[PDB]
C-alpha cells in the first residue's frame, strides 16, 4: 500500500509553533480528530503525503503545487505525531522510542534560547538515540536579519555534542507557510524510511480498541502502531497480557488469540500494514472484549512469539535532572513508593518493593507486556500531579 512509512515526531517548547507546523504540512485548516488520540498516552497521529513537482521540483504535500500550479508526483506518504503537553510528549518518547523514526525540533526564531522544555526533549531524544533530527527555525518573520542569524548561532551551539549536531536548521514561517517546501525535502533527505527487515516476528503496540458495531455484526478493533513485522489478514494473532478474570477473589490476565478479518491503514483498507502511522486491526473478537479501549495498551503479535508478561519489574533506574515550579531536585526512590509508569502504549501504577545500587523492584498494579531492556518512563505524583522522573530498563 502507501500507508505512512514513518514516524515523525513534533518536539520544541510549547507555543513555538508545533501544532501549528503539524497542521501546516497536513493541509489541516479545519475542524474531533483527536477521537483517535491515545489514552494511555496523549498522542496523536497526523499523515500527509510528500510529493514532487516534476516541473519546479520543489516538493510540498499537496497534489496540486503551491509554487507553480501543476499536478505533483507521490513521494512518500509519512505520519507526524503532535501531543498536547510538555509532559506527555517527553512520556511518550521515554516509553515508546519504538514508535518514532524522526523529529523535528521546533524552536521560534523570537524567543531567549534555549528554553527549559527545548532542553528536555533533546534531552529525550538523546536518551532514546534518535538521530534523524531537522530543526525548523519558527516565525521567522518575527524578527529582523540580526536576530535571525544569531538566533541560528544559538541553535547550531545549543545542538552541539548532541544527537542534534548533525540536524539542518530551516528557517520558516508554519503560520504563514514560508519555506515550508525546504522542509519537507529536508524530511526526505533527513529522515529517510528506514531499511526494515520485514520478516522479524510482528508486534503492534495497542493505542485503543473499540466495539464499532452502531448502537442500534462485526468483531472488536484495535487501533495502534507496528513496530515490528507486518501485519496481514487471515494472521492469527495473540494478544497479550489479554482479557481480565476473577480467581479466588484475585485479577488474572489470560492471553487471547483472533483472527485479522481487516486492515486500514492511510485511509483506507489494505491486505497488509507495516510500521509507520496508525493501523485499524479488525478481529473476530467479541466486540465486548474490545469496547472501551479495554485493550489499549496490550501487545500484538503471532502466537508463541510475543514478548513475556510481567506481574513486577526488577528496573535499572536513571533518574532526571530536571529543570522544568522549582520542585527541580528530584529525590530517590523510596521502598512503598507507590509510582506511575508507561512502556510502550501500557500504563500502570507500581508499588516500590525492593531498593538496590541504581535499581528499584516494582510489584504492577497491571501486568504489562514487554521485553527485557525495554525502557520504561517513571513518574512521580507530586502533590496532585504524576510528574516524569526518569525511566528505568527492564532487567531479568
Ligand atoms: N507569527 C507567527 N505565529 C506563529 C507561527 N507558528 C505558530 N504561531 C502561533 O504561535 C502560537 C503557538 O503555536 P502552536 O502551534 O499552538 O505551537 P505549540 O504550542 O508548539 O504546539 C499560536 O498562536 C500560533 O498561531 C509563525 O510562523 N508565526
Ligand atoms: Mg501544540
Ligand atoms: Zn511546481
Amino acid at each position: 500500500s502507501r500507508q505512512a512509512e514513518v514516524n515523525i515526531g513534533m518536539v520544541g517548547h510549547v507555543d513555538h509553533g508545533k501544532t501549528t507546523l503539524t497542521k501546516a504540512l497536513t493541509g489541516v485548516w479545519t475542524d474531533s480528530e483527536e477521537l483517535r488520540r491515545g489514552i494511555t498516552i496523549k498522542i496523536g497521529f497526523a499523515d500527509a503525503e510528500i510529493r514532487r513537482c516534476p516541473n519546479c521540483g520543489r516538493y510540498s504535500t499537496s497534489p496540486v503545487c503551491p509554487y507553480c500550479g501543476h499536478e505533483t508526483e507521490f513521494v512518500r506518504r509519512v505520519s507526524f505525531i503532535d501531543a498536547p503537553g510538555h509532559e506527555a510528549l517527553m512520556t511518550t518518547m521515554l516509553a515508546g522510542a519504538s514508535l518514532m523514526d524522526g523529529a523535528i525540533l521546533v524552536i521560534a526564531a523570537n524567543e531567549p534560547c534555549p528554553r527549559p522544555q527545548t532542553r528536555e526533549h533533546l534531552m529525550a531524544l538523546q536518551i532514546i538515540g534518535q538521530k534523524n533530527i531537522i530543526i525548523a527555525q519558527n516565525k521567522i518573520e518575527l524578527v529582523d536579519k540580526e536576530k535571525a542569524l544569531e538566533n541560528y548561532r544559538q541553535i547550531k551551539e545549543f545542538i552541539e555534542g548532541t544527537v542534534a549536531e548533525n540536524a539542518p536548521i530551516i528557517p520558516i514561517s508554519a503560520l504563514h507557510g514560508a519555506n515550508i517546501d525546504v522542509l519537507v525535502k529536508a524530511i526526505e533527505d533527513f529522515i529517510p524510511t528506514p531499511k526494515r527487515d520485514p520478516n522479524k516476528p510482528p508486534k503492534m503496540l495497542v493505542l485503543r480498541s473499540f466495539d464499532v458495531n452502531k448502537p442500534g455484526l462485526v468483531g472488536g478493533v484495535l487501533d495502534g502502531s507496528i513496530v515490528q513485522g507486518k501485519l496481514k489478514v487471515g494472521d492469527e494473532i495473540e494478544i497479550r497480557p489479554g482479557v481480565p478474570y476473577e480467581e479466588h477473589g484475585r485479577i488474572k490476565y489470560e492471553p487471547i488469540t483472533t483472527e485479522i478479518v481487516s486492515l486500514q491503514a492511510g485511509g483506507q483498507f489494505v491486505e497488509e500494514a507495516y510500521p509507520g502511522g496508525l493501523v485499524g486491526v479488525g478481529t473476530k473478537l467479541d466486540p465486548y472484549l474490545t469496547k472501551g479501549d479495554l485493550m489499549a495498551g496490550n501487545v500484538v503479535g503471532k502466537p508463541g512469539k510475543l514478548p513475556p508478561v510481567w506481574d513486577s519489574l526488577r528496573l535499572e533506574v536513571h533518574l532526571l535532572e530536571r529543570v522544568v515550579e522549582q520542585e527541580l531536585k528530584v529525590e530517590p526512590i523510596k521502598r512503598k513508593e507507590v509510582l506511575l509508569l508507561n512502556v510502550g502504549t501500557a500504563r500502570t501504577m507500581g508499588l516500590v518493593t525492593g531498593l538496590g545500587k541504581d535499581e528499584i523492584e516494582v510489584k504492577l498494579q497491571i501486568p504489562v507486556c514487554a521485553e527485557p531492556g525495554d525502557r520504561v518512563a517513571i513518574s512521580r505524583q507530586i502533590g496532585s500531579r504524576w510528574r516524569l522522573i526518569g525511566y528505568g530498563i527492564i532487567k531479568e
